[PDB]
């Protein structure tokens, strides 16, 4: 039997990988995830990044086992040597920290290449499918967080979860406290159970923390759900291909949220420039407002167009200013003037 193996940079169990190296998919395969596992490594640690002569890691053979086992006993000496270091004086790297975003992304493709083993069966309806996730829909993600900038108040749930990669990067970036994914479909919840497993594994790995996180099976729309939804601070929902009923029954759940509640979604649940009036009292615009994020630059969906995610933040003070304007008769007239005009 002949393998690979990487010295974890905190001591846990070495990654392990046999020869020949696993294919993951069609883009990734085993011994350009060693590559670039090794690169970040070099990145948590600087005296790692001195030590490897860096541009050269492009130059091994990897299809060679004797050139790529050069490379891991080179970085596996220098992490020894580290490791000395540390038991000197040296402060050892912090741990318990989150990792940067580009640590995040490297994790995540490495949790996708390990769980995910028939993408085909995968319903990739979204404006993103899973298999491109890092290039795509982590950048929209990673905006998103640094545009709610959720504390340890927020509760965040991501409805139809997928095989779970928004609440894997969510619970690995944010203050928020408690993470929820729930996914229906029997295949993608069935993956979600092995990147639940390896995300935790590679985060140990590398000695980086997360936030709690709970992956479930389940439906949105039933009755348990509807509580839950109700008591949820962040939502995120990737509705771009829902049809109208479904839309509409979310719509009735989110209309139960807290103030301040907010839904970030891939198509609008109301228009963006809403104007409330006598014949739309009861519709979901008269309790949100309504915005567009900036759209990820330099890709485009199937769809031919650029995307983006739209924000939601629950604001009944809306609703509290047309009622109060009804009240006065001279602002009534003036509102039935304004829709006649
Ligand atoms: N009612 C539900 N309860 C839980 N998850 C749901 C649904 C429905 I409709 C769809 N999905 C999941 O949503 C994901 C697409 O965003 C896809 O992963 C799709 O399976
Ligand atoms: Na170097």
């Amino acid at each position: 039997k002949l393998e690979l193996r990487l010295k974890s940079p905190v001591g846990a169990e070495p990654a392990v990988y046999p020869w020949p190296l696993p294919v993951y998919d069609k883009h990734h395969d085993a011994a350009h995830e060693i590559i670039e596992t090794i690169r970040w490594v070099c990145e948590e640690i600087p005296d790692l990044k001195l030590a490897m002569e860096n541009y050269v890691l492009i130059d091994y053979d990897t299809k060679s086992f004797e050139s790529m086992q050069r490379l891991c006993d080179k970085y596996n000496r220098a992490i020894d040597s580290i490791h000395q270091l540390w038991k000197g004086t040296t402060q050892p790297m912090k741990l318990n920290t989150r990792p940067s975003t580009g640590l995040l992304r490297h994790i995540l493709q490495q949790v996708y290449n390990h769980s995910v083993t028939d993408p085909e069966k995968l319903n990739n309806y979204e404006p993103f499918s899973p298999e491109v996730y890092g290039e795509t829909s982590f950048d929209l993600v990673a905006q998103m967080i640094d545009e709610i900038k959720m504390t340890d108040d927020d509760l965040f749930v991501d409805l139809g979860s997928g095989v779970g990669q928004v609440v894997l990067q969510v619970a690995a970036a944010t203050n928020c406290k408690h993470h929820y994914g729930v996914e229906k479909a029997d295949i993608p919840a069935k993956y979600a159970e092995t990147m639940d497993r390896e995300f935790r594994k590679w985060m140990k790995w590398y000695g980086k923390k997360h936030a709690e996180y709970t992956l479930e099976r389940g439906d949105f729309l039933s009755e348990e759900w509807r509580e839950r939804i109700a008591n949820t601070s962040v939502i995120f929902v990737n509705n771009f291909a829902f049809g109208p009923e479904v839309d509409h029954q979310l719509k009735e759940r989110f209309a139960n949220m807290k103030e301040g509640g907010r839904i970030v979604s891939s198509k609008p649940f109301a228009p963006l420039n809403f104007r409330i009036n006598s014949r739309n009292l009861s519709d979901i615009g008269t309790i949100m407002r309504v915005v567009e994020l900036s759209p990820l630059k330099g890709s485009v969906s199937w769809t031919g167009k650029p995307v983006s995610y739209y924000l939601h933040t629950i604001d009944r003070t809306i609703l509290e200013n047309y009622f109060s304007s009804l009240k006065n008769p001279k602002l009534r007239e003036e509102q039935e003037a304004a829709r006649r005009r």
